[PDB]
């Protein structure tokens, strides 16, 4: 059947009453939000608010109240609305119909936790982690990751089809003197596929011989023009390469369970080529310096796209990119998960593809989803740069240390040794990102995100196992949940029952709303707040004597239920894999 948006109803049925109620107007407010109190209602509508200052005139100013009875008067009738109230100015309150309510909550645990998706199949494709080959995978590649692998999903969770890409830079200079070098340590590559060590040792010993041979120097810088002209020997060497980067990254992409397609910059060597004379045919290019530059009316920097050398740049690529996106991949939205430190550069980009007609952002969606730096606790950038698998090695450590408190001798070897560890330590690192606004810059800090109290990944987790023992304590099997489940009613008579009813069913407008600013630590916020709101029902209400049975509420198991899924989903989404004992 998949979830309501409430939000979006609402919304309906006012526009339906505002029409009603003022035809002769044009594209008024239809501001419906949540009530985040028990007695202004479930929801609000905010609509005599700016109706009133539409119809404003110099000397005449209409009363929002006589408004919003305006509009209440026409209201058609409806299937989730009880009453309507009307508080202050034109605030009019919205209460649901406890039937509507509770029927949802019922349809969400037989048909489950899934969206109504869309009525056409756009094309979602996100941009994201892209590391540079023979650097060191650094924390803000790691959020660019953990951001984009929740997006991809949040848009796959949502009905869209998504292409996630790994744009990796895998077409540097510095593969000059990599390729030169290797031929150097390993004059056999070509046979003996070499067994280079840390590619970061590797890297160190050219950089080295760069800057200390000048013949060398040279050596380098014809390698690099000798793969971009796609040459045999020396493509292979690049190959090798980026083969022993790859393995160590899987090795990352592996423990934060992210799929992903590697399309490097290299994947468009010939594409740059084109677009090169494709902004050069329609007059967009000058000549400066020995460059080939393009100015974009209304930027405050120009794209370089050839060099004084006849090398092409990341403008040359992401222009490249961004032509195929739209024109092979036939995207109906584009999303780039990369530092802030870049944001001029895709505006950019962006303005000069729109400039050449490449598209219309009315038409596609076409987004930067920017990020803060990775900060420690001194509030100054984030080094000592690290390692991310030592990073994760430390978390898996300090997860595994809180655990011995004591549960290493409840759970057993399965639910403990991985289950509980990795799902905990994974479950921060992302948790602890995403929870906060991602244009903030971001202080990683183990002591915070592992803390077994507060808004953790952590106490989410733990709290998760809570709502799950309920019933498996009172020893109530699924086979039975899901018969209980489809004969049911479902009751709310109970205040704080009604609270996390509600708060059930606002699931679908929370992620629709991410949808549109991709702002992902509202959900986490969601998560939180609807664990908080159970922590309230079951802390007066009861599920389940002075002697075993206190007897068995079904309707309250169902309760449980509905949160355990719902929850279920947004860990999903956000990357984290749930346990169920810990
Ligand atoms: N420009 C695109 N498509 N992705 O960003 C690439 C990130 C780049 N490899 C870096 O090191 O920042």
């Amino acid at each position: 059947a998949s979830m309501i948006n409430i939000i979006s109803r609402l919304q309906e049925v006012f526009g339906h009453a505002i029409k009603a109620a003022y035809p002769d107007l044009e594209n008024p407010p239809l501001l419906v939000t949540p009530s985040q109190q028990a007695k202004f209602g479930d929801y609000q509508c905010n609509s005599a608010m700016g109706i009133s200052q539409m119809l404003k005139t110099k000397e005449q100013k209409v009363n929002p109240r006589e408004i919003a009875e305006n509009i209440t008067k026409h209201l058609p009738d409806n299937e989730c609305i009880e009453k309507v109230e009307i508080a202050g100015p034109g605030f009019i309150n919205v209460h649901l119909r406890k039937d509507f309510v509770s029927e949802q909550l019922t349809s969400l645990l037989v048909n489950g936790v899934q969206l109504p998706a869309l009525g056409e199949n756009k094309k979602v494709i996100v941009d994201f982690s892209s590391p540079n080959i023979a650097k060191e995978m650094h924390v803000g590649h790691l959020r660019s990751t953990i951001i984009g692998e929740s997006i991809s999903r949040l848009f796959e969770f949502a009905g869209y089809d998504v292409l996630r890409l790994n744009h990796v830079g895998d077409w540097g200079t510095q593969f000059g003197m990599l390729i030169a070098h290797l031929q150097d340590k390993f004059p056999d590559y070509l046979t003996v596929s070499p067994p280079i060590g840390d590619l970061q040792v590797f890297y160190k010993e050219s950089k080295k011989r760069f800057d200390t041979e000048e013949e060398f120097k040279k050596r380098a810088y014809q390698c690099v023009v000798l793969l971009q002209g796609k040459n045999p020997d020396i493509t292979k060497a690049w190959k090798l390469i980026c083969d022993v980067s790859r393995q160590e990254l899987n090795k990352i992409y592996d423990a934060l369970d992210v799929s992903l397609i590697e399309r490097g910059e290299s994947f468009y060597q010939d594409r740059m080529n084109d677009i090169v004379k494709e902004f050069e045919d329609r007059g967009f290019v000058q000549v400066d310096d020995g460059r080939k530059i393009v100015f974009v009316p209304g930027c405050s920097i120009p794209l370089t796209i050839v060099k004084s050398d006849g090398g092409y740049t990341y403008d040359t690529s992401d222009l490249a990119a961004i032509k195929q996106r739209l024109f092979e991949e036939k995207a109906d939205m584009i999303i780039y998960v990369v530092d802030n430190g870049q944001s001029v550069h895709f505006q950019t980009i962006f303005a000069a593809a729109q400039m050449i007609g490449w598209y219309d952002p009315k038409v596609t969606r076409v987004f930067h989803a920017g990020f803060g730096v990775v900060l420690g606790e001194d509030k100054k950038k984030f080094k000592t740069t690290v390692r991310l698998m030592d990073l994760l090695g430390e978390g898996l450590k300090r997860s595994m240390d809180k655990l011995k408190e004591k549960e290493r001798d409840k759970v057993l070897t399965a639910e403990e040794l991985n289950a509980a560890q990795t799902s905990v330590a994974y479950g921060c690192i992302k948790y602890a990102d995403l929870s906060r606004n991602r244009l903030n810059d971001y202080i990683f800090s183990f002591d915070k995100m592992l803390d077994d109290r507060g808004n953790t990944a952590a106490y989410l987790l733990y709290a998760f196992t809570r709502i799950r023992s309920i019933a498996r304590l009172a020893n109530i099997d699924e086979e039975m949940l899901q018969k209980a489940a489809r004969e049911t009613k479902i009751l709310l008579d109970h205040e704080k029952e009604w609270k996390l009813g509600r708060c059930i069913l606002r699931f679908p407008e929370i992620l629709q709303k991410i949808l549109d600013d991709l702002f992902l630590h509202t959900l986490c916020d969601y998560i939180y707040e609807l664990a908080t709101a159970f922590t309230e029902f079951y802390d007066s209400c009861y599920c389940v004597d002075r002697q075993k049975i206190l007897k068995v509420n079904m309707w309250r198991m169902l309760l449980c239920e509905a949160v355990a899924a719902v929850m279920a989903k947004g860990f999903d989404i956000l990357g984290i894999k749930p346990v169920q004992r810990m």
